[PDB]
């Protein structure tokens, strides 16, 4: 089972308020480097993954890159290459008692590969995962970190290189990424001559460093963070080491 979202928000931020203007992670010591996926359908694993990695570098000031390619391989409720579930990479990561450093097992994608548990001698593990209520995605970033979330990505997220995307959306939710912040740019309008507080959401995806903004893509959203576009965070689950 997972856990309750209420009841483990009162024990991470309690009374505690917050600026819902910008907030991010990796100046925080929470976000792991950007990671690639070629010729291959293994989000899920990637951005479970880090999240987990973002956990022992918040919670434990530990470094440490997990294997994408255990939990491809391993993951038996999932299709490594083919497609898989947040929850589903999650679940999976409790029943193997946790992943192998990719030092020690190494992402191949699409190459053909064998499971096997026994790469290591020590794995790196998760208690639960709890799953992240659409409407207080800007809350438990800020207070439980960074987010495996589920995205819509369409042609034009593809070309995405700098700044701020919108209207450009998938069909279905078809990835996912990490959710480690967000932001705000204010910025003068040329034609009404008049400025303008422009927040988004700052996302991990794992198509390497030289896709967007340093691997890295911000998303539209309002002062809440209740605008999620391209149903961004439709599937939005934070492991707990
Ligand atoms: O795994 C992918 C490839 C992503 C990608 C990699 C490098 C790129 C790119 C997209 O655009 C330019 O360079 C990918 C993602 C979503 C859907 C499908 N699919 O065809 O079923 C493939």
């Amino acid at each position: 089972p997972q856990m309750n979202y209420e009841e483990v928000i009162k024990k991470y931020r309690g009374e505690e308020n917050f600026d819902h203007a910008a907030y991010d992670w990796r100046l925080h010591s929470g976000v792991t480097p950007v990671k690639d996926q070629k010729n291959c359908g293994s989000a899920w694993a990637f951005s479970s993954i880090g999240s987990v990695e973002s956990q022992y570098a918040i919670r434990k000031n530990k470094l440490i890159t997990l294997s994408e390619q255990e939990l491809v391989d391993c993951s038996f409720k999932n299709y490594g290459c083919n497609g898989g579930l947040i929850n589903n990479a999650f679940e999976d990561m409790i029943e193997l008692g946790g992943i192998c450093p990719d030092g020690d097992y190494p992402y191949v994608s699409d190459a053909p590969n064998l499971c096997n548990i026994d790469r290591c001698t020590e794995k790196y593990g998760i208690k639960n995962y709890l799953s992240v209520p659409d409407n207080k995605l800007k809350e438990a970033l800020r207070f439980l970190g960074p987010i495996s979330i589920s995205v819509a990505v369409s042609d034009d997220f593809a070309f995405y290189k700098e700044g701020i995307f919108d209207g450009e959306c998938g069909d279905q939710l078809n990835h996912a990424v990490m959710l480690v912040g967000f932001g705000m740019k204010e910025i003068v309008n040329p034609l009404t001559k008049k400025g303008e507080k422009h927040y988004y959401y700052i996302i991990k995806n794992s198509w390497g460093q030289q896709w967007g903004e340093r691997g890295f893509i911000n998303i539209e959203t309002d002062e809440s963070g209740l605008m999620r576009k391209c149903g961004l965070g439709t599937d939005a689950f934070i492991p707990l080491i």
